[PDB]
């Protein structure tokens, strides 16, 4: 049967799921038109309902989750709500596509997994960077020993939306809503290390609060509780030595994720800000013609082919949500997929909590 | 009144039209959801429409121009059939969204013009590179006098799909079916120059036939009648001196459109291979700190914000079609839009014919 | 026998000649240490020689061509005095290392040729971009058929020292003293094309006068007789189709010579602003990994190894002069060298005069 | 009096001092021709003595150090020898220009300083990266609050001369000859953090031995004792949070030093492999035109002006030794200079020893 979609939340991530569900089939072709049934948010739900192309609206989400025409729930609400909703969804016997993270506290996340395992439907997280075709091609080259045995790995995630110290204090500075850089940014690069290598094993963290306080929109000032920057030395699966840097106050970085991989027979460079390329170095051939090759995303780097039949033309950030949507449908029928499950996400969040502890206790921490 | 859509062509460009029509509403929010009515193809039709979410599949393409429920005709087929099909839609009172070129010869185009100019409807060509938030933004800066008065401009469009000399001869290689690099490629840089600057006044072309012939699919060899590279010196509206290079045999160039613009107070560089950025130099401020600024597409460069709300994240090539499709809709209600009309498309194909002439004649030519 | 050196000119180019002569031995190891004998200038001479470690300072420049102890004459002065001075050195039996251009008019150059061709000595022009280990290496790869047969070539030389329209009119702006962008700039790209490919066969130029006049240093305004930008379509030895762009009014371009070369099996890109690298594309190996390789100058690209023994470290622009100076010495003992002789310099200035002609005449021109 | 130079060692670093001493005056102009007097190394010393332009040779260095015509000793021999020689030099009442490092053991270095302080002449180390004009301009922008208060700093030093696991074992793998990456590479980036900010205060280090063993040239295999890679979290002067990564087996890095600096009002990027540029981001101006500016080395970035009067043309690695030579002469007469003294070098090496300890003791270490 064609899949019946319930979406909760309509902020950017809601829009992006919606665009994804509305497009998988036309792009990919090998599945059943999803049907956009129910949507939740004030009764602006009826307004957005028009925009995104959903049959029903409501401002009760437990009702969406109740609705028997919905098979799949897209949770894209704020962090605090994920646990509550994903669980009510699972319990009501449905599949879950949930935005990162799972929950800000480990035992909540535990509960989410316990449910899901116990549940019957699948449960995925929106770690979309993973789905870039360039990135699947990176995994393949690495897997195939193209650069030999990976010794060292560097990974940077930077933006500058906290750089300006005069923006009003909001939830992204409350410890109880997240650690900061770690919660918000580090999970992506770890999701990448996961996809490519595996989980993290020991960590030690230095963290930065660049600004002691920030104005309140209703007057006065509040202490920043959180950390907008984190630098982590690590060890992954297989004893690979890795450095992670995440920074939310990095002026002039917009959407940067920079990944450098070093092996005994070569190297790889990648940078999200030029999403559609990567650079590959092979210690292979005449020495006077060695160097990194700049390789442009092409139909051979599947599934770029489903989007465009010409190389070097480019996918966009939203294109990555469509592929993730596709892979979610694979799971539903698994069918082998490349998704991140609550099982692996929880494990990822385990590494996050370790990093914070790692900083407060000022010591290496094993996991 | 929500538009009923009619689409001919299932190639990797008809796909683009369907993606576009499917997506506009969700992205932009401020139009009625276009209805997917009629799809035309061989025998594949039935399945294709399954994929592109259409209502009725048929192999008859006049049955399409018939269906009273069709308002817009998307013409996405081989270059030869363009004319006849646009005309049968225009005369039959349907709006036209047509892929370039209008047609191989000036007078079938001249016809197309008058057919539509006399008809009620709107006719648009698919010059999509025009629609980049980045491109829109370069227009504004030029406009605002940020770089001063513009004197010089270079534009290069390169791919390498005709680069391998040992690929079997096909229609791309017949003079019958186009000049080659000129009609296939130079047109895009022309719409770009038309968009920022105006139409071309004086040309002079050199042309290149890299490989005198090619092997034949069923044994032997035909000569190549075409030219896979042109280089053109030019004058435009108010004597902007430009140079234009087109080349389908440029190894390594995958999707390259490179534009440099120079004025009395600065310069602008742009590259389609890094489509979501450009470089701006302003002769301003201490000289110990001037240089090109790498500006990354962001929400402030409309209509990027209708796609993602964070900078540095990237639109793909397909998003260009969604924007175009929005502009066409604007035109139909229209309301001034930024679309290329047949009227202006012609004056471009004018330029291009003059281009091929100034070669064959070995002298300057005027327009 | 160690050469006694004679140098006329103390500008920022005579400096270069002295740096060179001072350095060659230590760098290359395999020549005799050139002796700094005679320096020519105004009244500064005495001090200048103090700086450039010379023996005898004089304001008489014939006294120089006299000194029996002088073997090589370095001519580094304003373009006008070049001819007379090269000739008085050639006829007086001295070797000549002369800065470009030979001279503003074809026949003073034609003279220079015969003067030297009849004389015993060696005469070299300072086309130094030729001498880059990178450039030498591109020659070899082209030679080895790494990119196949070369059909197309673009070359851009840009600076922006004539970019500010409000800089006081000076000699750079008189037709009297040169065509402007053509003699000042296009010559370098010509030596480059001569070095890899050969001499130019057919030209056709467009020229640009960005600013109709300039203010005068002591009040008022003169018209600009010159042209600060030329764009030239061309044919070379065996119909390599080339394009060449020169422009002294290109804001942001500081020291830019950009060369793209395209052949049947690959391409080469190069940029003088990143002088110690280039990019090579080979159509070879799995297509999921082709792209431009960024090769960084290294010891294997002679004679880089005579400067630093580690890759990626960089030669400066001044090192180009040291290499040239070594080649001139090679020529004098000579022994085949890679130097530009008057004989070949002329055929370049030929090209350039033809270049300026094909504009004024508004038609193609042959050589 | 003009300064009298004694050089010990003739391997690359010897050549580079020699070229520096031979050129300072012609480049800079404001000092006294140094005189190249004595040189030490087998009696190949007489061969190199010709090449570099030194009056006397010998294979006894205690004799060079004895020689009363020598005022300055250039020590450029291998690491182990530095202590012995620099001290014998100082004691014999002479100035010292010594290659990094000081000694592989802290108390040896202590002794070197004790001497020097006690001595009468100056004592400098060859931390040349510091002298790049781009780098002096970085310091200036930072000093002048151009990017606000620096919060975070990243610094990478990579090469690939240990990447190939089949190169024979030599001293660079003996613990008693150095830690590896830390000894050889980390001192440069720390020298940079020193120049820009100051000394290091707490550190914690992860270290990589990518290869357990390596062949012996005379047959068999030996355990690698050392570490070819080091990742260090740190805190500098002022509580600035810094990450340092040094790697000698990083395939495709040739001469990379990558520095990223992040402040509350902007950012700076620099990369040694394009030595002649840096990128500067200013949170200053309209938001739709922000981004990093690529600024090319220019006469305004003193003392680029003493090398070339045109921007964007480039200095080379050797050019940096000439400037360091110049600054050494300033010191001799201090006269304010920008040199690194034994006092600051020892302090730098203190941080190195801390980093190693830091790794073996698996804990943060304060300094």
């Amino acid at each position: 049967k064609p899949l019946g979609i319930g979406l909760i939340g309509t902020g950017y991530m809601g829009k992006c799921h919606a665009l994804a569900w509305n497009a998988v089939k036309t792009v990919f072709g090998d599945v059943e038109r999803p049907r956009l049934v129910h949507l939740a948010e004030a009764g602006l739900a009826e307004a957005r309902a028009g925009e995104f192309g959903f049959e029903k609206a409501t401002a009760d989400w437990r009702a969406l989750i109740a609705d028997p025409e919905v098979d799949v729930v897209s949770v894209t609400t704020p962090n605090q709500f994920h646990a509550e909703m994903a669980i009510a969804a699972l319990e009501a016997g449905k599949h879950v596509w949930c935005e990162k993270p799972m929950a800000p506290a480990y035992a909540d996340a535990e509960r989410m997994l316990a449910t899901a395992e116990r549940s019957g439907k699948v449960a995925a997280l929106g770690y979309n960077y993973i789905q870039n075709p360039v990135m699947r091609h990176i995994r393949k080259l690495v897997g195939d020993g193209v650069i030999g045995r990976v010794n060292h790995v560097r990974v940077e995630m930077d933006e500058d939306f906290m750089a300006d110290p005069d923006i009003f204090f909001y939830w992204k500075s409350e410890l109880s809503a997240g650690y900061g850089a770690l919660d918000d940014f580090a999970v992506h690069p770890l999701s990448l290390l996961w996809y490519l290598f595996g989980h993290v094993e020991a960590v030690i963290t230095d963290m930065v609060k660049p600004y002691p306080d920030r104005p309140l929109s209703e007057g006065g000032r509040r202490a920043v509780e959180n950390h907008d920057a984190a630098n982590v030395l690590m060890r992954l699966d297989g004893g690979i030595s890795a450095v992670l840097m995440a920074n939310r106050a990095a002026w002039g970085r917009k959407g940067r994720i920079a990944l450098q991989i070093y092996g005994s027979k070569g190297s790889i460079l990648y940078d999200q800000e030029r999403m559609n390329e990567f650079e590959l170095y092979q210690a292979e051939g005449p020495g006077s013609e060695q160097g990194f090759r700049k390789i442009l995303a092409a139909p051979a780097h599947r599934p770029y082919d489903r989007f465009i039949p010409a190389p070097g033309h480019g996918l966009g950030f939203n294109d990555l949500k469509i592929i993730e949507c596709r892979e979610l449908i694979r799971a539903i029928t698994g069918e082998p997929s490349s998704i991140v499950t609550f099982k692996d996400g929880l494990r990822i969040e385990k590494s996050v909590h370790a990093m914070a502890q790692s900083f407060h206790e000022r010591r290496w921490i094993e996991i």
